[PDB]
């Protein structure tokens, strides 16, 4: 408990392309890099020579592969993949010293799913069976891991933004990865890691919306999405408020919509004109909340691959959503996040690796008194 040196720094990535862990599949073991995704629940790996893939699962080479004789077709808003379901032996080399028999979707066809240039070739869905495809009888990886071993039913993620890196501690927490205290919010329902946001402030100024708007139709914590995505009506109020707070510089409207980049002369980003963003989350106790605060260093994302420019260019990474709030890597890179599935709750603490400056830091503070927090959930 509390110290897992073998798992520290077991994540890698590049800006824009997410965080992956090494895994092995099959006998003898085939090494693959796998995107860590708390926003889905399938373990799905490229299993054919798509041109974007460094490596892919070759079932023919595994003596322990078992075919389930069942296909799956999985479309998302953008992107889709199709695969053939089976089971095989899976390990995490920089993870617990265990091997488990897990479901795997061998991806045989995909569109807009793999990233050209990335170094990962499958996804590890860490959420619950309820959103597994094709249905909840396909047990997710982490459920198999916990049923089949003595690994405790929890994992924690420290995502260190811009090469990016970080740690996924499987079966515990490592107290060297955060400072101050962990504060916990209840998992409202086990499907996504759904939570309830009870208040939102921009530089300490409350947006004063009906709090159900913050969770319409849900709010989730999702390592497989880059942005902080907010329900449209909340996005509108938040942007209006951020524009006001930064109004000593004027930016094109398209910037706030994520339709164009903004660039400054190198080493001169005016961090201090941009406000901090605070989300208050439902706490463990009746009428008690806590708040997490992030900086422009989290929500203004560096874009380095801008071949048509010399300067430091950034994308605004808070965007409008029609699927609820998504606390993607913009939120998670401020914090050490504990997915305490055994107690159905999510812990946040200030990350020991988060990007900040001499004036401001990411923060996790409580307790606050917040009434009617159960009305903030959408049914
Ligand atoms: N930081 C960062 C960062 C950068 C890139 C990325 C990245 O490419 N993710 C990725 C790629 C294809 C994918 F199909 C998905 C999916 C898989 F289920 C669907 C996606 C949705 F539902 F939104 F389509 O939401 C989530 N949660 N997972 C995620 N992830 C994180
Ligand atoms: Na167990
Ligand atoms: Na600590």
């Amino acid at each position: 408990r509390g110290s897992f040196v073998e798992m520290v720094d077991n994540l890698r990535g590049k800006s824009g392309q997410g965080y992956y862990v090494e895994m092995t599949v099959g006998s003898p073991p085939q090494t693959l890099n796998i995107l860590v995704d708390t926003g889905s629940s399938n373990f799905a790996v490229g299993a054919a020579p798509h041109p974007f893939l460094h490596r892919y699962y070759q079932r023919q080479l595994s003596s322990t592969y078992r075919d389930l004789r069942k296909g799956v077709y999985v479309p998302y808003t953008q992107g889709k993949w199709e695969g053939e379901l089976g089971t095989d032996l899976v390990s995490i080399p920089h993870g617990p010293n265990v091997t488990v028999r897990a479901n795997i979707a061998a991806i045989t066809e995909s569109d807009k799913f793999f990233i050209n240039g990335s170094n990962w070739e499958g996804i590890l869905g860490l959420a619950y069976a309820e959103i597994a495809r094709p249905d909840d009888s396909l047990e997710p990886f982490f459920d198999s891991l916990v049923k089949q071993t003595h690994v405790p039913n929890l994992f924690s993620l420290q995502l260190c933004g811009a090469s990016v890196g970080g740690s996924m501690i499987i079966g515990g927490i490592d107290h060297s990865l955060y400072t101050g205290s962990l504060w916990y919010t209840p998992i409202r329902r086990e499907w996504y890691y759904e939570v309830i946001i009870v208040r939102v402030e921009i530089n300490g100024q409350d947006l004063k919306m009906d709090c159900k708007e913050y969770n319409y139709d849900k709010s989730i914590v999702d390592s497989g999405t880059t942005n902080l995505r907010l329900p449209k009506k909340v996005f509108e109020a938040a942007v209006a408020s951020i524009k006001a707070a930064s109004s000593t510089e004027k930016f094109p409207d398209g910037f706030w919509l994520g339709e164009q980049l903004v660039c400054w002369q190198a080493g001169t980003t005016p961090w201090n004109i941009f406000p901090v963003i605070s989300l208050y989350l439902m706490g463990e106790v009746t009428n008690q909340s806590f708040r997490i605060t992030i900086l422009p260093q989290q929500y203004l994302r560096p874009v380095e691959d801008v071949a048509t420019s010399q300067d430091d260019c950034y994308k605004f990474a808070i965007s409008q959503s029609s699927t609820g709030t998504v606390m993607g890597a913009v939120i998670m890179e401020g914090f050490y996040v504990v997915f305490d599935r055994a107690r159905k709750r999510i812990g946040f603490a200030v990350s020991a690796c988060h990007v900040h400056d001499e004036f401001r830091t990411a923060a996790v503070e409580g307790p606050f008194v917040t009434l009617d927090m159960e009305d903030c959930g959408y049914n």
